[PDB]
C-alpha cells in the first residue's frame, strides 16, 4: 500500500519541483525506486509515469535528474491529454516534441531514446513537431536519425501535416532533406492537396520547386480542382500558371472556383463569380469548341437553367441574384 509515496513522486515530477523529487527518492532501495518511478498513474482520463509527465510539462531538471541518477527507461509509454484529445502510446520524447520543449527533447535523445518510436496512431515525435511547426525541434530530431518517411496510421506524412498546418518554414526543411512530396495518403491526398485546400500559397510554391506531381484525390480531384472548391483563387492561379492543364481541366477548374465564390458565405464575392465563370466560357468557345451539358431546371435553384452560350452569361453580369444562383448550379453540376 506504499503507492502513497508514488503519488508524491508523481506530483513532484509533474510540477517540476526537482529538489522535492530528489528528497523523496533518496533513502530508498533499488526495489523501491523502480516501483515509484515506474508507477503508471491514472490521474484523469490518462496514464503516465513520473518521467513522462516531467517531459510532457517541460521540466528539464526533473527529467535530467531521473535519467542521469536513477537510470529510468525512456521506452516507457503512456496515455496523455494534449490539445483536447488523449493520445495513447506516447513516450517522454514524443510528449516533449508535441509540447514543444526543445531542451527536454535534447536531453531525451542524448540518453537512449527511440526517435522513430510511434504512438498508437503511428505518430513519430517528428510528426508531433511537424504538426506544431517548431523548426528547432524538427531540425534536431532529423539530425539524430528521425525518419521523415514514417507516416501515421492513415499514411499522413510529416510533410503533409506541415503543409496542412501551413508551417512553410518546416515544409521547406523537410523538402531539402529526405522528404517525398509525391506520397499519397489513405484517401489519395498528397502534400500538395492539403496545402491547396487550405490555401497555403508559399508552401505550394515550395512543393512546385521540388517537382511534385499533380495527381488525383480520392475524389478524383487534382490539387488545382481542390483549391477551386476551397475557393482559393491565388492558389488556383498559381497552379494554373506553372501547369499545362488540358483546356477541359482548366475550364472545370475555373468554373468550380467561380461557382465557389457565390456560395462561400465566408469569401462570397458574386462579381468574382462572374469573372471566372465568364473566363471559363471564353475558353470553351475559342474553337479550333467545348460545349457543356447542363442540367434541367429544378425548383431548388429557382427554375433557372445554366448559361449555355457566352451571350447568355453577359445577360446576368449585373444581376447579382441570378449569378448567386448560377454559382450554386455550376457547382451542383461539377461536384454534387
Ligand atoms: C497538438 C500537438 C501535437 S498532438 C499530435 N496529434 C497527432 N495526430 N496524428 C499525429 C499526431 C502528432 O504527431 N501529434
Amino acid at each position: 500500500h506504499m503507492e502513497g509515496l508514488a503519488g508524491y513522486v508523481y506530483k513532484a515530477a509533474s510540477e517540476g519541483k526537482v529538489l522535492t523529487l530528489a528528497a523523496l527518492l533518496l533513502n530508498r532501495s533499488e526495489s523501491d525506486i523502480r516501483y515509484l518511478l515506474g508507477y503508471v498513474s491514472q490521474q484523469g482520463g490518462q496514464r503516465s509515469t513520473p518521467l513522462i509527465i516531467a517531459a510532457r510539462n517541460g521540466h528539464a531538471k526533473v527529467v535530467r535528474l531521473l535519467l542521469e541518477h536513477y537510470r529510468v527507461q525512456t521506452q516507457q509509454t503512456g496515455t496523455v491529454r494534449f490539445d483536447g484529445y488523449v493520445i495513447d502510446g506516447a513516450t517522454a520524447l514524443w510528449c516533449a516534441a508535441g509540447a514543444g520543449h526543445f531542451e527536454v527533447v535534447k536531453l531525451l535523445v542524448s540518453h537512449g531514446a527511440n526517435v522513430n518510436h510511434t504512438t498508437v496512431t503511428n505518430s513519430t515525435p517528428l510528426r508531433a513537431a511537424c504538426f506544431d511547426g517548431r523548426l528547432d525541434i524538427v531540425k534536431y530530431l532529423v539530425e539524430n536519425n528521425a525518419n521523415i518517411s514514417i507516416a501515421n496510421k492513415y499514411d499522413n506524412t510529416c510533410l503533409m501535416i506541415a503543409a496542412y498546418k501551413g508551417h512553410t518554414d518546416v515544409v521547406r526543411y523537410l523538402l531539402e532533406q529526405r522528404a517525398d512530396p509525391n506520397a499519397k495518403a489513405h484517401c489519395g491526398a498528397t502534400a500538395l492537396h492539403f496545402a491547396a485546400e487550405a490555401g497555403h500559397i508559399d508552401i505550394v510554391k515550395e512543393l512546385i520547386k521540388w517537382r511534385a506531381a499533380i495527381v488525383v484525390n480520392g475524389h478524383g480531384m487534382t490539387p488545382l480542382k481542390v483549391a477551386a472548391e476551397s475557393c482559393k483563387a491565388d492558389v488556383v492561379e498559381l497552379l494554373l500558371s506553372h501547369a499545362d492543364c488540358d483546356r477541359r481541366s482548366r475550364i472545370e477548374a475555373l468554373e468550380l472556383l467561380g461557382a465557389s465564390f457565390a456560395n462561400d458565405r465566408e469569401n462570397y464575392d458574386i462579381i468574382k463569380t462572374y469573372h471566372y465563370l465568364y473566363l471559363a466560357m471564353l475558353e470553351r468557345f475559342q474553337d479550333g469548341i467545348l460545349e457543356k451539358e447542363v442540367l434541367p431546371p429544378i425548383h431548388a435553384y429557382g427554375n433557372r437553367t445554366e448559361c449555355r452560350n457566352p451571350q447568355e452569361l453577359e445577360s446576368i453580369r449585373q444581376d447579382r441574384d441570378a449569378l448567386h444562383m448560377e454559382g450554386l448550379i455550376v457547382r451542383e453540376r461539377i461536384l454534387g
